[PDB]
């Protein structure tokens, strides 16, 4: 009783370990758990509605505990596939990577939480949500693409910065006293982050002919300008996505 | 009589299915009827208007039914150019596809409707929208592209995610009492969401110094991670196009 | 002096007929004195300010129609360096064309019409604007990328108009009658055309927790898919370029 | 004693010129330091923060001086790394470029400031940040990208310009009377103007069923021939560096 031993070890440590394929399915289910008692948490911030978000909030955390717990032993059991760790030894070197270590703290630390402390709960709620890349690669691709397009990236940056002052400094001059919106050249700033992001909120907006005429080309050119990054981004991505896909169909 | 019957059923055959080219012209004024009647209906939800709408619906109404009467007899008649459908057996048995059945069973009820039951025919109409494109086409295209960029739009969708939600957090902490928008951590949330997708209603602000320069930041990099995944799928979708014109060019 | 003669009429009909370079330079200032008429005539619109509007307005408008004939004249008579229209029955015959008989009537009108009519000064204007291209280069260049982009253009129309409906028959289900908002299904529709779009008014809101909540998921969906349409062809004018650069290079 | 003179030069002179690696570190740690400077003065510019904005704004100012001071006669020294400017006359003949003259009078201009004048306080600020460049690079950038891309740049303003005019117009018709924030054609142009770049102030919106009508359609159109610009220029960023990254990876 060896073949079936190794067998559900290797399959456990990869679905859990990096997965590639259906293996996502049940890490899409743990995380609709924890996303179900964040929004639940996020419902027992309110006074009318608490008693309803405590009473589910109470046994989805106990239910969610009770799972990663029993993911993390069959984690640290199935961690003997790997050629490196072997033996009690190996299983026990296993736990000092950082994020073995940091999942062991945290259901140990929500434990004695759950056994005015939500504070702490909603802390150790986004922490998890952190958690749930447990490699970096989100931040490793999202890095490998800005420094490729660091160039055009600082071009758009420093273009769109000096839009934004000269508009707001513009626009501060021609309506300084005509509308009380912008009465201090911080509120011209704040104006000029808001309609050149195309946010809008409306609390701020030129009145008079001057501030208009202005606002009619420099925001024009601003609103551009701050998008860009985006497009570049996306546009580095889709190209990165499209050289990959032919490298790999090569080999 | 035999040449000319067989040319006429293709062709109808060919437009009414799949088409590729000019035959696309009837599908828009088919199309154009439906949603006359759609906003017609949208006009008749109201009560100053609810005359003229009305009139104006009953014979559109009656219209499009003898239409969508008339095409699927068609259709289901020139059914027989297919080499599969063939014959008294081969049109019955055709009959089972799901939009076949839909459609029949669609006209029935709407037939049934018009001989305080106008949301049936909300629904229905919406559905018959649903039942334009017969073939799924579009949900495909939409999910083969979308899975050729799962990386991409993960990396992105996590760190805009952690981004609302610490832009939020902070910007709850820095206006507890001095701004009364920001009530609670569910006021918060609202507006993080509503600013970093740049709707940007009003309802919600900032208004002390630590809010408007925590967003000044927040928001600036929250924008950007929110609008990447639409640019992401439209540089996938063009990247796809030219990849496949090259190909068909090609051969 | 027939070499001079000959020079001067092929320079002058390239530059004033269809352009490449430096040549743009003329047509970039008669734009921008045409745009500064109708600026004029836009602030003309209003009472506080029209003695100044007008009394620049009626100069201005003698300079362009002035520049307008002149150029006119001097097209016609360089018409001649086409090998196809030649002579006395060229010149006559080259008129026939409809923008030179636009352009011919439209000076003719305006002189008229300057020798509580300003509603047709501005219809003139922006149909001076409409001249400006003289080609409908931009029509076709617009045309041929659309019609590339043909299917995934369908589909992203497809489920944007899917997810408007959606979204805003859900809210106006969710808010019939604790929003004031909300009271018809067209003021839910108005309200989900405005915010899937991005353009957030902020006169419709939702208010109830149900509305919030379901905007939270429908909107999300709904803005990419709305700002798909500019990003793919925003990516096919860019790729046509690419393509149409190296093909170039290559011959 | 002169390998390690020479060393020191070279390596000096090319962190404090041209960088390429690390030594973007002491320039963004510069940029921070005068950054923290114009955030200062913009809180100066309230009155109810001015004591300790002033407070720290004048020791950072002063700080500010002396690196500016000690960067300029670092740089002029290590100027004699380059085979050309060499000895008294070469260093003596460096000073004549544009940026070397600007920084000296711009140090000079500070210090005099420092040694009611706060609006020359901001325009050197502001110089400075301009000056954060020192080649033109993003500039040129710039321009070689638009000017490869301008026959779809141009396409896009002359569509988003004839559907701005168009909706303005159509709704100001729509609109005259009915509804008081549409009053004058100046007022409408607003409109249009904040509504197709996607701002939404919410000042002013349509009320009538005429208005909101026009409106669903040509919002939608021109919304994306605004935003075209943007994907435009992006995809092309995102383009020419995978033509360079390819190009230099061949050689
Ligand atoms: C102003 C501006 C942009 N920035 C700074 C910046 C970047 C990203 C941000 F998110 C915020 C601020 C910037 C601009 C330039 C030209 C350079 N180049 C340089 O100094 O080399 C000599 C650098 C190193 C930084
Ligand atoms: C254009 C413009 C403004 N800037 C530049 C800037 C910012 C602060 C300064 F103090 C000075 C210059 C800017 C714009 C965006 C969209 C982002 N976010 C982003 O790119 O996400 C990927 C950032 C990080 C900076
Ligand atoms: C938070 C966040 C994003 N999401 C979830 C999500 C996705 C799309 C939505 F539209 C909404 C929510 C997410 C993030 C990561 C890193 C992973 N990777 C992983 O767990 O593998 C170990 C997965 C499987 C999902
Ligand atoms: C960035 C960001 C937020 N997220 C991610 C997210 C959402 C819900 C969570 F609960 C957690 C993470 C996000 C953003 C967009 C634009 C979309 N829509 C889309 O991509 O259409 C194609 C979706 C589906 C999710
Ligand atoms: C709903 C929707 C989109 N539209 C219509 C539309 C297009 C552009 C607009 F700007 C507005 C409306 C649409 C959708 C489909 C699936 C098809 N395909 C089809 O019928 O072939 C069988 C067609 C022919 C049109
Ligand atoms: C997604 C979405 C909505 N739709 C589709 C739609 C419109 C009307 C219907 F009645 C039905 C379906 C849509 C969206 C945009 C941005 C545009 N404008 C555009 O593409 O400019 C290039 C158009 C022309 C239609
Ligand atoms: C209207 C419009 C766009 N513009 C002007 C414009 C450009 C950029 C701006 F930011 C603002 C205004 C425009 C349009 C066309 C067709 C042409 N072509 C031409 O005249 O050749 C005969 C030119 C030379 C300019
Ligand atoms: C579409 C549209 C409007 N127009 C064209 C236009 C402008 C003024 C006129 F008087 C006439 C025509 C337009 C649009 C944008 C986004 C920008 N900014 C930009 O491209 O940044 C890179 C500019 C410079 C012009």
């Amino acid at each position: 009783r060896n073949a079936f031993y190794r067998k559900l070890q290797n399959f456990l440590y990869n679905v859990l370990e990096r997965p590639r394929g259906w293996a996502f399915i049940y890490h899409a289910y743990v995380f609709l758990l924890v996303f179900s008692c964040l929004v639940l948490s996020v419902f027992s911030t309110i006074k009318e509605y608490e008693k309803s978000s405590e009473g589910a909030l109470y046994i989805l955390e106990i239910v969610t505990i009770v799972v990663f717990g029993v993911e993390y032993f069959v984690r640290i059991w199935a961690a003997g596939c790997c050629c490196r760790y072997r033996g009690w030894r190996g299983r026990l070197k296993f736990a000092r990577k950082p994020f073995c270590v940091i999942d062991i703290m945290v259901l140990i630390a929500s434990i004695a939480v759950l056994a005015s402390a939500l504070r702490s709960l909603r802390f150790l709620q986004i922490l998890r949500m952190i958690r749930m890349d447990r490699r970096g690669g989100t931040w490793k691709l999202l890095g490998s693409v800005v420094y490729a397009h660091s160039k055009e990236l600082v071009t758009a940056w420093y273009i769109g910065f000096l839009c934004l002052i000269l508009a707001s400094f513009l626009v501060y001059l021609a309506e300084k006293g005509e509308n009380d919106h912008f009465d201090t050249y911080a509120d011209a700033l704040w104006w000029g982050l808001i309609t050149l992001t195309t946010i809008g909120y409306g609390d701020k907006y030129p009145q008079t002919w001057n501030g208009r005429l202005l606002a009619a080309t420099f925001t024009l050119i601003g609103v551009s300008f701050f998008a860009l990054p985006a497009g570049i981004l996306g546009s580095g991505f889709a190209l990165k996505v499209q050289e990959q896909h032919r490298q790999k169909h090569f080999e």
